[PDB]
């Protein structure tokens, strides 16, 4: 659902850690709404 699929990708997060949305990420760890990664757990770039 809007995730993981590896299209068009929106980004804007904050910047402290994340700052990015959309895929552009093979689904590395959960397709989140971060910094070309996904961070879902107080982390920044990653997880």
């Amino acid at each position: 659902g809007s995730g993981e699929v590896n299209k068009i990708i929106g980004s804007r997060t904050a910047g402290e850690g994340a700052m990015e949305y959309l895929i552009e990420w093979k689904d590395g760890h959960s397709p989140s709404w971060v910094p070309s990664s996904y961070i879902a757990a107080d982390v920044v770039s990653e997880y």
